[PDB]
């Protein structure tokens, strides 16, 4: 159901929780790919690879970059590609009205996953480039960890709202 355009009620909250689980799992896949990319970059920066091995590491690394972009574009809730605000059509925020909470609204914010990950990365075409990729990969791993933390926290918050669960944090926030 809606109330002045805004989405309300238990089933709507469940839908949003489903979007959050989808987003977290997709960002989890992206994080695991970034870890594999970090391993490849570390190997390639090492100094010790010939022409063929340099090429094979670079090929796999670039394939993994493309896989991140694929996941970023394909992930959706009901056709909304919320991990890619640069898509056509762009991912958009999802608004969720909380129940018995004085009209509080949660926004699942759509993000630019590519900008946080592949937009900052290049390739392993040479040893020197591979070395500088490592730092960039560590940065991207941390950014993705924050984005997943956001979705995880929002999921907990919706779970408490939908399931009428009160915790220490609820009791603390009651006065405000």
């Amino acid at each position: 159901a809606k109330e002045g355009g805004l989405n309300v009620g238990q089933r709507n909250t469940q839908d949003a929780m489903s979007l959050l689980r989808t987003g977290d799992a997709a960002l989890g896949s992206i994080s695991n790919i970034l870890l594999r990319m970090r391993d490849l970059a570390t190997q390639a920066a090492n100094g010790t690879n010939n022409a063929t091995d340099t090429d094979s590491l670079d090929k796999e690394y670039v394939q993994l970059k493309d896989e991140i972009d694929h996941i970023a574009g394909k992930t959706n809730f009901n056709g909304n590609s919320f991990l890619d605000t640069t898509a056509t059509p762009p991912g958009k925020d999802i608004e969720i009205q909380l129940s018995d909470a004085s009209g509080d609204t949660m926004t699942l914010k759509a993000i630019d996953t590519k900008s946080l990950t592949t937009g900052t990365l290049t390739n392993l075409k040479d040893r020197a480039t591979a070395e500088t990729e490592i730092t960039k990969l560590d940065t991207a791993i941390q950014k993705i960890n924050d984005e997943r933390a956001t979705f995880g926290s929002q999921l907990n918050r919706l779970d408490h709202n939908l399931n009428n669960v009160t915790s220490q944090a609820t009791n603390m926030a009651a006065a405000a």
